[PDB]
């Protein structure tokens, strides 16, 4: 009773088939009836009839996303049987008009960047239960005239990327998301928003774009005009939460707008030209209650100004919690310049980058009393996917683990080529520091970092920095992690570099990252040191039989429980040297190399070692009594090797092996002497995908063993492909007789 | 008569063979007796006998190198019957000791890189005629006059040795000494007082400042520099190069230039000479230098507001390059330069890695002959062990754009949009590099106002915005343009990306459009010039234009050079292609995707010479490529799928010099198509790489490449039988 093509999964009472990307050129027959939710996507589907989802009378979700990948013949009515369905999706999908015959059941449909011109009653208007509705990347869009007027329950509008050139009229009062991006549309009026009192979100942005990095076609709006919103526009959205205007060329904010709206909590205005309004600023006591405010890319072309000129008026947004000031580009942030936000007592982040600062005034953050993020990447300092928000970065803007020890300050990408005696004095308590791709030279010594010393995390990739002094970094006590990955040194001396003695002054120091900086010689010991990757590296040059000085290299690190030894070019690691490796270790990653053979006896001595990753490498054979070695082995990764036998009785040596990976090797075949079970052992995946099956009679004493254990999840059933005969191949090794 | 596996070729009356990285097992005794120089280097050769290079008694140079590649067991007096051997070099060969019966007749021996330890007058002493003796990458044990019985000696080379100390007994004929990183740490007076000739005396490396060094580095323990005597140098009145790089100097004394009057060359980069620099008695001292060198001689975290350069840099009367990388400072001034002013000579100023914040660029118009300004770098902001290893030998600007006139190298800086007064107050500038400085300037006719004579400008690396018909037009006088890997900030959908500024210039022969992301054009969608003659469009999208844009570059009716490369190219069509400048003399059609091409549109293209349509997947050629083109000079069709060669294709097209199949499919080669009824001056045909069946089915092209001995066909040993097995690997010459 193996589930196949859909890989089916318990979650909350229910059962869904994840039966995404496999290539099926039509709508399978073989799903469990009992299924809920259905996910068909990225597959060569091209028709759907009313007999497709037949005894599937349990579905309420449904997906069938981008068919065929890189249209689809849905027939009249081909979903009205499934009674129980509430979420369809059928987004790239080439369809020319509104799927007809829709159930009335559905409550969320989505039919995003398909062919459709026309949003007729017929197809819609009969949908009275539709919570949400997205109608995105669709001469003109022919709208019905109260089309979405039946739709009482409608929360959710979103008819963005679409040429609409006028805001629809007659929309449900229901209405709480509406989205209109990048919709042509000149000119909002009063009477356009008045009947949708209930709207906590207002998307009117790509209107009138300021064509800059736009990640679509742009086209401004003729004669650098503006959107033109009336005076009384949003007089009656007092409901209204987010307001997204970026990209609309706007040059000047009308307050009027936000006199009937006092729970405005984010306001987009990214992408204009308000740097005079950032100045002057009459719309920032309007909005009492603001919590985010992107102002970025605000920029005049060809303007660099001395100092940034933000308003008084900043003062009375009490309730902003961050403000996005990038592109606004300006040479100096004073401490006079900042004066109207050191008030404000919830502003805890404040973000400056891509603005070109030739130099701040560091002082100024210290009067600042919550703040948290201090963004101020890709300046001049110097020493001492439809479904996405296209204008804002929403992605973190220091990595939650950095920013999670405290105070954040990132000055990553500027012009720091070494650090300078005053680089952070007058610095706030910073706990998270970055300076990435600085190309800083500094020589550490130990009293770099003496203004900054509880820094907790450490962020000094892509530079050209010297720790071979045994004091280097040494004034951060409380350093928990360091990244030093793609450290290219600058001043390598001969019998000197790479000197790695630094680390034993650090008493808690758990993470480094010592990756891709070409460490081929040494001239290491740690008491709290509990993951090292040490990946990209020369370990070959190291572990070589002339010299036998780094064969107990890592052995110092007694507590170390995760070891990454990837991307070594490791070809053969002497026996003396992996048994001179951390006991304590838990997780062990020499993945990426060019080991021909690897020691299996050699596991005894590490009880404690749960994920062994030997990917990507040319391994040939493996032992034949893996529990005589490990009584602890969870995980064991081998695919992308070259193994072609797996030997008598490996399924059943190692009884805590809960994942085995042998895809993309050399299996030709599973012979009966390797399942054996005369033991109990609690596999619960086994990978095998990739790996050339001769599909004759041998595969049957496998075949029979998939079915006797089904608690062995065998995922990717359809990529366990046979390579030979001619008949059988292409097709998986569960289809056969 | 074919030479194999060497090309031999004549040489102002002699003949050369180029025998070097062939896979030789061992000395081919297949070379004509009549050669002069012979090149044996980057082969699998592992013994030297008497009897390796016997009847070519008229051999005068024998090159060895690196064998085998990646030691050389020669015998004694292996190359003593050569009589006439004047040059020989053994570099890269792992010889433990000096080969033993070395020939008399030697002028030049060179043994870099081997692990020669001991260099004893057993194997030196007898080689009287040694002009030049090369024994770099070798404590060594130098016998006591082991080089004074050589009178003719003129160059000693005894570089990247643990010598220790100044070998005693050196021949007074030496003109050029090499000490490079010998760990010499003490110079005495009585070291070079034998040597009155030296022109050249190399001491770097010794004491060295380890930044960024290219070998091993070890300091002189204890901050220490070199020991220079006060008189060292005191009888070397004939010295003319001086290189003191990498000795952690901190002092330089003025004495040692008291008997010098023809010092040219002073290297002291990568010293501790920030205050030699400001106070510079030495420099008095140097009446005819022309070449300073004192870059990376910074002080490590010192960050300096101006650059003290020293009142006596004016007594440097015959200096035309300056070298002054690596100082490091915030800001150049007018004042900081005024010694500098009045060199008539000073033709070349290095500033590069200084991290300057901004220069002052009215000092720049106070120079006498002032022709290459290098500031690349810089944070200047809107408005092989035969290598100088210490010295920048490379142009600092492209000689093709130097050669214009006065050069500025602004090139990786600070300057992310062209400032209203970014070239206010600069010299006639002539060649401009603005490259890999994230400019973002929408041009439009005015940035370039106050420098408009610029003919060569590299704008290479930006993010530039050319759509507005004006861009650069300001330039009345450019020549060539730069724009390679050009990522447009600004893409506006109906206007990105427009041409038409091109149609502006009146003299403009050089365009460089390459890697633009050029996938869309607007209005006149077709470029229009009258002087250009070469474009280069690679790395574009000419896959999606033309799949509107059939006659886009029909408009440069002057054009000569094309480069279509890495345009993702399938299918050209008919049209377009035919839609193609007439006046073509170089079409580069290479690396893209296309399965055919049709060889009879070449017909309207009269002079077109060379045609590359290399890196494809084309599959088949022409019947009659005769009556197609009457100029083709060359064809390259390498790397494509070409199986069968047509019956007279080799005698179709005359004027067919150069014919490149190589890395093809090509199996064999019948009789129809060596048909030969017509004359051809076929001087190369490629085949390397190709699949050869190496049956009885070869021999008839075997028979052709005897009887036409002029159709030279270069790699003979890369023209290797894929079948049958005893065949495999042998090449296609040496079959029965
Ligand atoms: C103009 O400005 C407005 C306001 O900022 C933008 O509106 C946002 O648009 C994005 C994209 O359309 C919305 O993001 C999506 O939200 C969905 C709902 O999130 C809620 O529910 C989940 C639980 O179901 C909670 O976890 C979450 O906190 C919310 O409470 C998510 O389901 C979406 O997730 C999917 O996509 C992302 C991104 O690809 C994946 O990472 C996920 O794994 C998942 O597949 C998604 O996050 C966002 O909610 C909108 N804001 C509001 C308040 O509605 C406009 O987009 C912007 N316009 C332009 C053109 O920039
Ligand atoms: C230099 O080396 C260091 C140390 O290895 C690297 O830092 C680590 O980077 C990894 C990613 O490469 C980080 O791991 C990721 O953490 C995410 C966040 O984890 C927190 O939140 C979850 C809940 O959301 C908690 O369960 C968890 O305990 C943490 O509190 C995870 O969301 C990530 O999961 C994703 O990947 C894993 C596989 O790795 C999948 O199984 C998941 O399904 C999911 O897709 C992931 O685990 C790690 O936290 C970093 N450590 C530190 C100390 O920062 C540096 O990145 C490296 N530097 C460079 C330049 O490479
Ligand atoms: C300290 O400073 C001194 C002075 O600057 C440096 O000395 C120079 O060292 C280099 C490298 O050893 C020398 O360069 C070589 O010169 C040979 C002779 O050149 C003359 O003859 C040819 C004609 O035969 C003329 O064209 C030329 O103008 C000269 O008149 C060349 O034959 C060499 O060429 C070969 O190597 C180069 C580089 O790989 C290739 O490009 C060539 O194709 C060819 O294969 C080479 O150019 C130089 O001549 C020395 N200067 C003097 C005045 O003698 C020291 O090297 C420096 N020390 C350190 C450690 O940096
Ligand atoms: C953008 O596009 C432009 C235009 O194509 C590029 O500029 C040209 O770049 C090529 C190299 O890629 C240059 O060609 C080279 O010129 C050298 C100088 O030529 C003169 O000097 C020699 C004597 O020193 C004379 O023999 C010659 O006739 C000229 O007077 C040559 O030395 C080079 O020759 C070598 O290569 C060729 C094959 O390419 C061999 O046949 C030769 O035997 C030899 O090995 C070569 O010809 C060309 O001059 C540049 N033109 C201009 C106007 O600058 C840009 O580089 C490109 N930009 C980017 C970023 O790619
Ligand atoms: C410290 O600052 C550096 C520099 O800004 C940060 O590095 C940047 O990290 C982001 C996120 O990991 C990288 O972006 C990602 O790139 C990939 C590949 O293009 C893309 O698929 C992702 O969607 C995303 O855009 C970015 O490339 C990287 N830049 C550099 C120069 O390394 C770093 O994360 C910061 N560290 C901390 C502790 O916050
Ligand atoms: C304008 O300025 C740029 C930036 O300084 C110059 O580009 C640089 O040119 C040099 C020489 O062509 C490049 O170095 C070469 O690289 C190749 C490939 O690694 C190597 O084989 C050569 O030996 C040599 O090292 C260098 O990479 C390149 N840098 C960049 C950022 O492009 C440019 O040449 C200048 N143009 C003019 C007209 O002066
Ligand atoms: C005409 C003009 C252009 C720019 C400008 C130039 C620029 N050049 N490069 C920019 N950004 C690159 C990509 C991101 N990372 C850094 C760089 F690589 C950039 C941004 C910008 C304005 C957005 C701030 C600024 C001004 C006043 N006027
Ligand atoms: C401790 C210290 C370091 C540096 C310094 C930092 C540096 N950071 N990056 C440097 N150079 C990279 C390669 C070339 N291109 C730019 C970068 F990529 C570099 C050079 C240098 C000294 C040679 C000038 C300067 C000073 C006063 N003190
Ligand atoms: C649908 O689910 C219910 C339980 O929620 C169950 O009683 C019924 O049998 C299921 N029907 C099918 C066709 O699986
Ligand atoms: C700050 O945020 C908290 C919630 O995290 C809220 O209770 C508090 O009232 C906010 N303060 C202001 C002044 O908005
Ligand atoms: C805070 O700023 C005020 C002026 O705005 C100044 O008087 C005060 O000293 C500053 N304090 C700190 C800690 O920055
Ligand atoms: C190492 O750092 C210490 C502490 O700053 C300093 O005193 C010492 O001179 C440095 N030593 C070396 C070899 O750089
Ligand atoms: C090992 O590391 C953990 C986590 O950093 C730490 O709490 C523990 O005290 C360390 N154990 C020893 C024995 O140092
Ligand atoms: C494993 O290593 C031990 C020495 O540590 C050695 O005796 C044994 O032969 C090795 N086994 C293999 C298969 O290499
Ligand atoms: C060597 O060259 C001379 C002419 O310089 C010639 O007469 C003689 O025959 C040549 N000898 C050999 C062995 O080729
Ligand atoms: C300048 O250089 C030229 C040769 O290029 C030379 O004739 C002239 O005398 C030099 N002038 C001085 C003052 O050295
Ligand atoms: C040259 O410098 C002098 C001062 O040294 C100044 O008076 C003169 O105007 C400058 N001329 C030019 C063309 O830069
Ligand atoms: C184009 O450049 C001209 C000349 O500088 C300028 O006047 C005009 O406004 C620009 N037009 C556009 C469309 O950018
Ligand atoms: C073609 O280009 C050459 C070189 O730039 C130029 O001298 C010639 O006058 C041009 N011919 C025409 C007809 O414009
Ligand atoms: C070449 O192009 C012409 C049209 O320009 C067409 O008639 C002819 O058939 C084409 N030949 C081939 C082989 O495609």
């Amino acid at each position: 009773s193996r589930s196949y093509p859909c890989d089916e999964k318990k979650q909350n009472d229910s059962v869904i088939a994840e039966c995404s990307n496999r290539r099926l050129q039509e709508v399978p027959q073989t799903v469990g009836k009992y299924v809920t939710e259905l996910d068909l996507s990225d597959n060569f589907i091209t028709h759907i009839t009313n007999e497709s989802f037949q005894g599937l009378q349990n579905l309420t979700k449904i997906n069938l996303n981008h068919n065929p990948n890189v249209g689809l013949n849905i027939t009249d009515g081909a979903f009205l049987n499934l009674k129980n369905l509430r979420e369809l999706l059928l987004e790239d999908n080439q369809l020319p008009q509104i799927p007809s015959g829709l159930p009335e059941s559905l409550t969320e449909l989505s039919l995003i960047q398909n062919n459709i011109y026309n949003i007729t009653k017929e197809g819609i208007s009969r949908l009275i239960n539709l919570k949400n509705l997205y109608l995105a990347w669709n001469e003109k869009t022919n709208i019905e005239d109260g089309v979405f007027e039946t739709l009482t329950n409608l929360e959710l509008l979103s008819l963005s990327f679409n040429s609409l050139s006028h805001v629809p009229p007659k929309l449900p009062s229901s209405l709480r998301k509406l989205f209109l991006s990048n919709t042509q549309i000149k000119y909002i009026s009063e009477e356009d928003f008045k009947g949708l009192i209930n709207l906590t979100l207002l998307d009117l942005s790509g209107n009138c774009p300021r064509c800059f990095n736009a990640p679509f076609p742009c086209v401004p709006c003729d004669g650098g005009a503006s959107i033109n919103i009336d005076r009384f526009a949003f007089q009656n959205l007092t409901q209204l939460r987010y307001l997204n205007l970026s990209s609309t060329s706007l040059r000047k904010i009308n307050a009027a707008w936000f006199k009937n709206m006092p729970h405005l909590k984010v306001l987009d205005l990214e992408f204009n030209y308000l740097v005079g309004e950032i100045a002057s600023g009459a719309f920032l006591t309007m909005l009492p209650r603001l919590e985010i405010l992107d102002l970025s890319f605000n920029y005049i072309k060809g303007s660099y100004p001395q100092h940034i000129n933000i308003s008084r008026n900043f003062s009375k947004l009490l309730s902003l919690r961050a403000l996005h000031l990038r592109g606004y580009v300006f040479q100096e942030l004073r401490e006079d310049d900042f004066q109207p936000l050191m008030q404000l007592p919830n502003l805890s982040t404040i973000n400056l980058g891509i603005n070109f600062i030739k130099q701040i005034d560091f002082k100024l953050f210290q009067n600042f009393s919550n703040l948290e993020i201090i963004y101020l990447s890709e300046n001049r300092i110097s020493p001492l996917d439809p479904h996405s928000n296209f204008y804002h970065f929403t992605r973190p803007l220091i990595k939650p683990q950095c920013a999670a020890y405290g105070k954040a300050l990132d000055l990553s990408l500027n012009s720091i080529f070494f650090i300078g005696p005053n680089q952070f004095e007058n610095l706030p308590d910073i706990a998270c520091l970055n300076l990435s791709a600085n190309s800083n030279a500094q020589v550490l010594s130990g009293t770099e970092f003496s203004a900054i010393p509880h820094v907790k995390y450490l962020d000094l990739t892509n530079n050209r920095l010297d720790f071979d002094n045994a004091s280097a970094l040494t004034e951060l006590s409380d350093l928990e992690v360091l990244d030093l990955s793609y450290n290219s040194h600058y001043f390598r001396i001969a019998g000197v570099t790479h000197h790695l003695e630094f680390i034993q002054n650090f008493t808690n120091l758990k993470v480094l990252n010592l990756s891709h900086n070409n460490i081929y010689t040494l001239t290491l010991e740690s008491k709290s040191l509990v993951e090292l990757v040490f990946s990209g590296n020369r370990l070959d040059i190291l572990w070589n039989d002339d010299d036998n000085r780094y064969i107990s290299i890592f052995k110092g690190l007694k507590n170390l429980t995760r070891l990454d030894l990837s991307l070594n070019r490791l070809k053969h690691i002497p026996n003396e040297a992996f048994l001179n490796l951390p006991a304590s270790l838990t997780e062990l990653h020499i993945n990426d190399n060019m080991l021909k053979f690897f020691n299996w006896t050699l596991l005894q001595q590490f009880p404690r070692l749960e994920l062994l990753d030997l990917r990507g490498n040319k391994l040939l054979f493996l032992t034949d009594s893996l529990s005589d070695f490990t009584s602890s082995l969870r995980t064991l990764l081998l695919s992308h090797n070259r193994i072609s036998h797996l030997p008598s009785g490996f399924l059943s040596e190692v009884s805590s092996l809960k994942h085995l990976d042998l895809s993309s090797n050399l299996l030709k075949t599973i012979n009966k002497s390797a399942l054996e079970t005369k033991t109990t052992t609690k596999l619960s995946m086994l990978e095998l995908h990739g790996n050339p099956f001769e599909c004759t009679c041998d595969i049957g004493d496998f075949r029979r063993w998939m079915d006797e254990h089904l608690n062995v999840k065998i995922p990717r059933l359809v990529d366990v492909i046979c390579a030979s005969p001619g008949d059988q191949r292409g097709k998986s090794i569960v289809s056969l007789e």
